């Protein structure tokens, strides 16, 4: 079980969506499956380079220690360093402008689990995570608009 | 949250104690309340520079992210960067050889808790943690010695 992807159109500008995806410590305010987030380290330009995320994995609480990379202007790439449940979690956000106030958010999620869970079930659970993330982001956009 | 200290004489060489204390990922094997420990980053010489420590108490999990320093050749100094319940946790291990086969372990622990727990109560709990580690290290030494 491995890479799943989700594209969703959001009713906000590309810079607003990039700001939401980049405001990691505000994740618990609008994402139900992230209960806490702490910036552990920052690059020399101040951008967060390492995070702690308190997450809910199928209802279990879990802790992720994650590295953050910035491939391009409207792109964010996170890489799990050590976490509960998963041996690998690589997530790429790509923010593609549509119109002045509309944006395509494209999310790739790349996971490997510690327990020998069957392939289709891993991709189903990762797809559900992206489905919920998109709905949570929609709510955050409406709250700020 | 004033600093608490513990000195214990251990019946093992300095190289044995240094190896036990430095083997961070083996901590769960001899500490019952530590469920996991992972090296997150290393210095350029390979020595770990950052750790994740998972503790469990009454089935309740806690996670600590700590930086590791080597201030002197016989010293290991850890500084909590972010953890549950604590705003500060600075712990220093100093390993000094005594006789041909025993060594002195010096541990200082300086903690701050998030809740407004009174100072004297924090230091009492920190002192209990050090006894607790000292007894656990004693067991690990006996388990690892001939």
């Amino acid at each position: 079980g491995h890479m799943v992807s989700k594209t969703v159109e959001v009713a906000a500008s590309a810079e607003t969506i990039t700001s939401i995806v980049s405001d990691f410590e505000a994740y618990p305010q609008w994402n139900p499956e992230i209960k806490g987030c702490w910036i552990l380290a920052r690059y020399n330009d101040g951008r967060p380079s390492q995070l702690r995320l308190d997450v809910e994995i199928q209802g279990q609480s879990g802790v992720f220690i994650t590295a953050v990379y910035y491939p391009a202007e409207n792109q964010i790439f996170t890489m799990l360093q050590q976490g509960d449940h998963f041996t690998k979690q690589e997530q790429r956000f790509s923010i593609v402008p549509l119109g002045p106030d509309s944006t395509l958010l494209q999310v790739d999620l790349d996971v490997e689990v510690k327990l020998p869970v069957p392939g289709p079930m891993v991709k189903k659970l990762a797809g559900e995570t992206l489905e919920h993330l998109a709905k949570a982001l929609e709510g955050r956009v409406e709250q700020l608009t």
